[PDB]
C-alpha cells in the first residue's frame, strides 16, 4: 500500500468526517465545511498540496465511519473517534495521533430537571445515546458500578437522538464533553442545557488510518506533531514566513530552512511542509481558539489540550 | 507476512536490544543478569506472552548500533533511551509503540572544579563530552550556536571512554539526558561532588522502538505499555493484582480479563489475562519507576513530566476498551 502516492495522483485528500458536529465538524449551506476535525483534515491536505481547500469531505455516521475507512472510501477518519485497544487490535486500523483529549459526561436541562447537579442522581433516567459507540459501552459501565438504573435510549442518528433529548423525550443527553457543546448550541434554548461535573472515561481523539501503510501514517502523524511543534516555538500562520529567517535552529530545522535537510524528503513531502500547514491552517492552538475556543461560540477551556509544557497533554514529538 | 509475535512464541522468548550499562535503566550485573527501568519494560513485555519475565535474552547495543540491531531481525525490540523523533520515524523504517519516559537533555559539571557555574550559559569554551550517533550531539552544536557560545565538544564512541574522559578532568562537563546523568553520575568516582545544571535544551521522549510493517506486534508492546499506565491509574500492583481480578469495578475487571466473553486478550494474539501476566511479572508502571529510578532507587528522580496524565504529569493509559 502507498496511500501518499495515491493521494499525491489524485490531487486531493479524502477525508471522513462528522455529519454534523458544531465546532468539530459541520457544512453550511453550500456544503462548505468548517471545524476543528475539518481543519485537521485541511492539515494534512496543506502539507501534501500547499492548498488547504484540496480536500473531499465524506460525512459520516458512527456506525459507518469505520467500514468507510477499511474500504478505501476514505484515506484518514478525523472525526471524534476514540482510540481504544480493540479498535486498534481488531479492526486493521492505526492511531497517527490524539488531536484531542474528551471524556464522557452527562447534560441536562436545568429549567427540566431543577435539582439535578449530579451524574449520580440520574438513576431512573432516560437517557439518549448513539450506537457504535464508546459513550454507549462506558454509560452501561458507570451505572452499573453505581448501582443506578437507567432506560438507554439508543439512536441512529445523531438528529434524532438531538430531537428526542430537546424535547423532553430523554432526560439526559450523554457523549463525549466537548462534544456536550456542540450539541447544546444546535438546541433550541442553549442556555438551559448544564453539562454535569463528572466524567466517566477517557476519550482520546485518534487520527485514525489503515494498519500497512507507514510511509501514510507518517504523514499524518507527523503532521499532527508539526501542529503541537509550530505553537509550542510560537509561530503562526501570520509569523512562519518571518519564523523562515529565525536564529533558532529549532525553529530554522522545523521550517526546511536549515542546510542540506533531509527531514521533508524523507517523509515523502516538500523541505518546507511545515510551512504549508501552518500557513494553510495556523497551529494547533488558532486551529483551537477558531472552533472550539475563545473564537468560538463553544468557549471550550484548553484544558488537557494545553502544551505540555503549559499543563497540558499535548506533546509536540521533535522535528529532529 | 511479517509475524514477530508468531516468531517470539516459537523460539519461547523474547529477544530485546538494551543499554551496554546504564544504573537504573540497564546493566548487567557480574553474573550478566539485568536490571533496570527500560530492562523492566522488557520483562514487561515477555509477561504478556509467556507469563513469565525471564522469557527474555539481552543485547546490548551501544548508542550507533542499536537500530541496525532492530532493523536486521536481531532484536524483536529496541527499549534503550532512545528518543523518538520525526527521522528515526519516517527513514530507518521503524515505527514506536509508546513513549516510557519523556525526558530532556542536559549538563552536568563538577561543582568542585568548576566552582562558581550555575547556568549552562556559562559553559562558553568548555570542553564537553558527548557520544556519537546521539540526538545529544546535534542539540548540543544547535544550543552552544543559538547562545553565541564557544564550542568545544569532545565526542566518544562508547559511553565508558564518556565518562572516563568526564570524571578525570580531561573535559568539564558531560551531556545527555538528563535522567542518564543521574546514573552516570552514580558511577563516578565522587557522586556527590557533580551538579546537574537546570536547563533542559531538548525534548527527548525515549520510545519503544520496533520494525515498520507488523502491526499485531506493534499493537503487542503499545498496549503492554498502555496496560502498565492503566493498572497503576486503577490502583492495581504486583501485590493485589490477584485480589483485584475479583474487582466489581467494571474498568478493572475488563483490564484484568474477568469479564465473560471478554476477547481484548486474544483480539491482541495474547491470553485473556495478559494485564494480569504484566502486573504479576513486573508491577504497574509507577512500581516499575519507583524501584528502578525513583525514590526507592538511588537515583531518587522526581516523577515530574512521566507522573500520571491526573497527577499532573503527561503519562496517558489509553483505554483498554
Ligand atoms: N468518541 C466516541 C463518540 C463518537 C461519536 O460518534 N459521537 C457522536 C455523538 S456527538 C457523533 O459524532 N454523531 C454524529 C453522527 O453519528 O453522525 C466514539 O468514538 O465512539
Ligand atoms: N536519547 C538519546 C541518547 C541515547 C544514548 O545513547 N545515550 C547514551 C549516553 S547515557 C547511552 O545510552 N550510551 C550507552 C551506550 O552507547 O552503550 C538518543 O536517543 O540519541
Ligand atoms: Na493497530
Ligand atoms: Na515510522
Amino acid at each position: 500500500a502507498d496511500t501518499l502516492s495515491d493521494v499525491k495522483a489524485k490531487g486531493f485528500l479524502q477525508c471522513g468526517v462528522n455529519t454534523g458536529l458544531l465546532g468539530f465538524a459541520s457544512p453550511n449551506d453550500k456544503g462548505e465545511w468548517s471545524g476543528f476535525d475539518v481543519d485537521y483534515c485541511r492539515a494534512v491536505a496543506s502539507a501534501i498540496f500547499g492548498d488547504p481547500t484540496k480536500v473531499k469531505f465524506t460525512p459520516l455516521n458512527a456506525k459507518e465511519r469505520f467500514t468507510a475507512l477499511q474500504s478505501g472510501e476514505v484515506d484518514v477518519l478525523i472525526r471524534n473517534t476514540t482510540w481504544t485497544i480493540s479498535r486498534d487490535t481488531s479492526l486493521g486500523l492505526d492511531f497517527a495521533g490524539i488531536n484531542y483529549y474528551d471524556g464522557q459526561g452527562f447534560m441536562i436541562n436545568s429549567k427540566k430537571l431543577a435539582g439535578i447537579n449530579s451524574a449520580l442522581q440520574l438513576s431512573g433516567a432516560s437517557i439518549c445515546v448513539q450506537a457504535g459507540t464508546t459513550t454507549e459501552l462506558n454509560m452501561a459501565d458507570y451505572f452499573r458500578a453505581n448501582k443506578m438504573e437507567y432506560n438507554p435510549v439508543v439512536f441512529e442518528k445523531i438528529e434524532e437522538a438531538n430531537a428526542a433529548y430537546d424535547s423532553g423525550r430523554c432526560d439526559a443527553y450523554t457523549t463525549d464533553q466537548s462534544s456536550l457543546y456542540g450539541v447544546r448550541l444546535a438546541l433550541a434554548n442553549p442556555d438551559d442545557h448544564v453539562i454535569l461535573p463528572e466524567i466517566i472515561s477517557k476519550e482520546p481523539f485518534g487520527l485514525t488510518v489503515r494498519q500497512g501503510d507507514a510511509r501514510w501514517a507518517d504523514v499524518v502523524r507527523w503532521t499532527h506533531n508539526a501542529l503541537l511543534n509550530a505553537e509550542e516555538y510560537g509561530i503562526t500562520q501570520a509569523n512562519v514566513e518571518e519564523m523562515k529567517k529565525s536564529d533558532n535552529p529549532d525553529i530554522k530545522r522545523l521550517l526546511g530552512a536549515e542546510a542540506d535537510t533531509k527531514i521533508g524528503t524523507d517523509l515523502g513531502l516538500d523541505k518546507d511542509w511545515v510551512v504549508k500547514i501552518i500557513k494553510g491552517v495556523g497551529n494547533y492552538g488558532e486551529i483551537f481558539e477558531r472552533n472550539i475556543g475563545s473564537g468560538s461560540p463553544l468557549k471550550i477551556a484548553r484544558g488537557l489540550n494545553a502544551q505540555w509544557n503549559k499543563g497540558g497533554l499535548q506533546y509536540g514529538i521533535p522535528v529532529r
